[PDB]
């Protein structure tokens, strides 16, 4: 059943700071960011709030977090959102992972972690991969459960919400925070 999202969430990440963002021809209806770090072209999908974050640059300073899509009818590999403006000054902010989990046979088990944020701005993206990802590894998401939820909690009180069941939203892709007024991260997995 989770076998689509247990693939697509264990697939490698790449992640470049300090890029050289520029413009190209469109080649589809979505405009794209390409960055070169170092001499392999990625082509970054701009959906959500980045269509119209980026014109026609180019853009310095940007950091980008990049999972290449599957798109069996598209020779092209890109990936989608995760840009976000590069760190002014060096970030450590340490925040508290709780994981509750209740499995197949309902019993609820609690474990806690702590999760190292190192970024001024950080995009949605990059949290609900690399999260899903280490719950996958560490307590085998999507291999009998695959519900719930991811909340990263902002010290306001706000609250962003990632669903388990499905993949994360495309526009949410290009959504990005405040690294450091994240209070804590809760995942809730049933
Ligand atoms: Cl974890
Ligand atoms: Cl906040
Ligand atoms: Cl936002």
């Amino acid at each position: 059943k989770y076998e689509d999202l247990r693939a697509y969430y264990t697939k490698p990440s790449f992640e470049f700071e300090k890029q050289f963002g520029f413009m190209l021809k469109p080649w589809t209806t979505v405009r794209f960011m390409n960055v070169i770090p170092n001499r392999f072209i990625y082509k970054i999908a701009l959906v959500g709030k980045d269509e119209k974050k980026y014109k026609d640059g180019p853009y310095d300073n940007i950091d980008v977090f990049i999972v290449l899509e599957d798109n069996k009818y598209q020779l092209k590999k890109y990936s989608v959102g995760g840009i976000t403006k590069t760190n002014s000054k060096k970030v450590n902010h340490k925040v508290e992972l709780s994981i509750t989990k209740k499995d197949n046979q309902g019993m609820i088990s609690r474990d806690v972690s702590e999760y190292m944020i190192t970024k001024e701005e950080i995009s949605l993206k990059e949290l609900d991969f690399k999260l899903r990802k280490q719950l996958i590894e560490k307590h085998n998401l999507y291999g009998n459960m695959g519900s719930g939820t991811i909340v990263i909690k902002m010290k306001n009180g706000g609250k962003y919400t990632f669903e388990l069941h499905k993949k994360l939203q495309e526009h949410r892709m290009a959504d990005v925070i405040d690294g450091t007024n994240i209070d804590n991260i809760e995942v809730n997995i049933k």
